[PDB]
């Protein structure tokens, strides 16, 4: 049977060494790292997350602000609050939570963030920085995804890998991280990672997965992920968030519970993790690392 | 047997289209464009290569200079010299070509050469927007690669491709650019694609390509690509240049994949044209000052 992977427990020891690392750095006279969150219009699961967000900022040390504005705000206003946070000394990590609304151009909001505190991950340079294997801020939910690898003791080395979904914040950095080279700046899986997207016939995706040690799922659709497209003992990661009046995975648990070695539930998995890696991001912007 | 796409033919004809576009650039009332080249100490291989950079080039009507140093320059000294050259007004593209002695950041290098003279789309915010889908400065291998699969009517959309290698420079842009959407600013080829590397056991390599609609090696290993690890009827375009009495050949088993694939480019005289005609094209992009 299927080793049901706890991504609960896992961010509790990742909170919990940041909690260590950020009492240490105010113990040596530094500033308490300070996180701002803005937050636009009325998304239900947007509000859950940022409070997640900054539960986890007050229990490691971490002061935290959420910037609640309407979702009638304009661009331009939004610029303007950005760059007065980019400007304001006390403000260490800035993030915005997407999605934002239809006429508000995302892009250019993440590229507004000055990058040194894009604990996101999400400004042009990061993203630039991260393709070329460079140390950068790495975007929370791939982050998580990759702890929960390397945490667990999943070997990637010369595994073959299938991730679903190119997304440009989740799907497209975990391919990223899971195929590049071990020995670089930002270290890699070293995997043999395939991309699969929208226009993948899902024949195909079949004729992958059953080849791959590590399927991870990060599209968006229930039950995408079914026991007969995965092998014996294959790690299956479920990055998908999905409400069907419940919330379930990409991945169909149950059965794939039976085909797997390593699987992650939904809730209870990457999501806890995400939290915890902008965490991590938190403390090294707070310390000027890069 | 497999059709031999001609990277030779394909350049020459985009050299003749950036030619008349170069011409009616100059004819409009515009300074004639300008390339600087860079070269750092002796690889013939990179000689080689400038030179034919350099030609290609004068034939399209671009002015061009290569500016020869010796190994033994300091990375300070590179510097000065590019940030002399991205103040000059005369010029209008700009690269380093690589690799570079152990002792100068590449990295540093690239990202010292101003975006917009960037021409090899080298440049860390190039290499950021290309990975967003954005409007970039596209690498000239990469779109080489993209170009023959385009300019031969060779579908992509859903289809499987294996892409050897991960270099920064030439596998992981074209792995980039296969799987990506063909709705965004910069399209993408919306393909499956799968990123092998130094680390893929070799029999994993073939249960992969086994599935591929389309095959792309750029590894740099002789006869890497054999017969039986294609699928009948596959497009494969070999990017590896091997010197293996002195001879160049490529990833691919050229003789015997020619029997089971349905395309296929030599080497030489397949990707490596290519290469040269693209970085035409981004040179009178750059001297428009497009992006
Ligand atoms: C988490 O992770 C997801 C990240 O996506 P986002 O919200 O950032 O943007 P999004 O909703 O555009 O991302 C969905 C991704 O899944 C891909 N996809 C769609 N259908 C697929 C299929 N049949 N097989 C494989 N991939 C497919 C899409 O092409 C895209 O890359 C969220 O949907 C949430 O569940
Ligand atoms: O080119 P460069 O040498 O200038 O850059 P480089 O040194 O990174 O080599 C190019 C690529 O060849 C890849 N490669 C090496 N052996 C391979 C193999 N057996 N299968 C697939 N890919 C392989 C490497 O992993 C690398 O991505
Ligand atoms: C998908 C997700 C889930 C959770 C979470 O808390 N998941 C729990 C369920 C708890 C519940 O059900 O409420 C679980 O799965 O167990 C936290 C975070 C995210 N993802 C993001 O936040 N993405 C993101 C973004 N949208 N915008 C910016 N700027 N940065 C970002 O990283
Ligand atoms: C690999 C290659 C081959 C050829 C070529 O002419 N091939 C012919 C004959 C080969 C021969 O004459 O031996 C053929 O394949 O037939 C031209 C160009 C490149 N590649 C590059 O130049 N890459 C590159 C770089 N190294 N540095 C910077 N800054 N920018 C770059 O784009």
């Amino acid at each position: 049977e299927a080793v049901v992977i706890s991504g609960r427990k896992l961010a509790q020891q990742i909170k919990q060494e940041v909690r260590q690392e950020v009492e240490e750095w105010v113990a040596s006279g530094n500033k308490r790292p300070h996180l701002s969150v803005i937050l636009v219009g009325e998304n239900p699961a947007s509000h859950s997350y940022v409070l997640n967000k900054t539960r986890a900022a007050a229990v490691v040390g971490i002061n935290s602000e959420t910037i609640m504005k309407p979702a009638s705000i304009s661009e331009e206003e939004l610029l303007n609050l950005i760059n007065k946070l980019n400007n304001d000394d006390n403000v260490d990590g800035l993030l915005v939570q997407l999605p934002l609304p239809e006429h508000i151009d995302e892009r250019r909001i993440c590229n507004a963030v000055s990058p040194d505190k894009d604990v996101d991950g999400f400004h042009v340079i990061n993203v630039g920085r991260m393709c070329l294997d460079q140390y950068s801020m790495l975007p929370a939910t791939p982050w998580g995804v990759w702890e929960i690898i390397k945490r667990t003791g999943i070997p990637t080395l010369g595994k073959n890998v299938v991730v679903a979904g190119r997304s440009k914040n989740v799907g497209m950095p975990i391919a990223m991280l899971l195929h590049t080279d071990g020995a670089h700046e930002r270290p890699g899986g070293d995997a043999t990672v395939t991309i699969s997207h929208r226009y993948t016939p899902k024949e195909q995706l079949k004729k992958h997965t059953i080849l791959a040690d590590i399927v991870i799922s990060a599209a968006g659709i229930p039950n995408l992920i079914t026991a007969d497209m995965i092998k014996e003992g294959a790690a299956v990661i479920d990055v998908g968030i999905n409400r069907v009046p419940k919330l379930v995975g990409d991945v169909d648990f149950e059965g794939v519970r039976q085909k797997a070695g390593y699987i992650t539930p939904v809730p209870g998995g990457v999501g806890p993790m995400t939290v915890a890696m902008l965490m991590k991001n938190t403390i090294i912007a707070a310390k000027k690392v890069l």
